[PDB]
């Protein structure tokens, strides 16, 4: 395989989620657990809001709570950064901008921890509308999919992101959310620089009936794509 981090993927890999957040003073954090099975660029998660209810939509959150699971076809194996980083993982940052609303900040580490593939984040979001799409929770809860346009970053060793995503308004149209991205390796061993692709994600949500605590479950796909064969 043309990374070492590349064979850690070939089965169904434990995922461990971590986040604190704070979002116009309204703090959160939320802890997830499941399985990406990068074979079939598949991901099973369950998310719980660890400090009770959730100030912000749950949909506002998928991007941030692992894209190192990606299915890369055969003939973009060598595009594949995400996994060339791993073990010992990278940096993911984002600024979110939410139009005509506030932004959130993103750091993220993504790395093994033991066997364990683990995602810990910091959140910080400003300059939010008390009564918008997001802090008014007026958003739809279903599903979300879209395009993550990487391109190679080589003074940094990493790469760059860029995507637009749409979240559903209930009964009304949707709230745009841009979303900027940079990775960058913590390790200082090779990483594998892409051409440009992107990623096709597909992000269905769901609730555990069981479930009585602020909860969500996530089943996703992510597809590289953009380089023919």
């Amino acid at each position: 395989m043309v990374s070492k981090g590349e064979e850690l993927f070939t089965g169904v890999v434990p995922i461990l989620v971590e986040l604190d957040g704070d979002v116009n003073g309204h703090k959160f954090s939320v802890s997830g657990e499941g399985e990406g099975d990068a074979t079939y660029g598949k991901l099973t998660l369950k998310f719980i809001c660890t400090t009770g209810k959730l100030p912000v939509p749950w949909p506002t959150l998928v991007t941030t709570l692992v894209q190192c699971f990606a299915r890369y076809p055969d003939h973009m194996k060598q595009h594949d950064f995400f996994k060339s980083a791993m073990p010992e993982g990278y940096v993911q940052e984002r600024t979110i901008f939410f139009k005509d609303d506030g932004n959130y900040k993103t750091r993220a580490e993504v790395k093994f921890e033991g066997d364990t593939l683990v995602n810990r984040i910091e959140l910080k979001g400003i300059d939010f509308k008390e009564d918008g799409n997001i802090l008014g929770h007026k958003l739809e809860y279903n599903y979300i999919s879209g395009n993550v346009y990487i391109t190679a970053d080589k003074q940094k060793n990493g790469i760059k992101a860029n995507f637009k995503i749409r979240h559903n308004i209930e009964d009304g149209g949707v709230q745009l959310a841009d979303h900027y991205q940079q990775n960058t390796p913590i390790g200082d061993g090779p990483v594998l620089l892409p051409d440009n692709h992107y990623l096709s994600t597909q992000s269905a949500l769901s609730k555990d009936p069981n479930e009585k605590r602020d909860h969500m479950v996530l089943l996703e796909f992510l597809t590289a794509a953009g380089i023919t064969l």
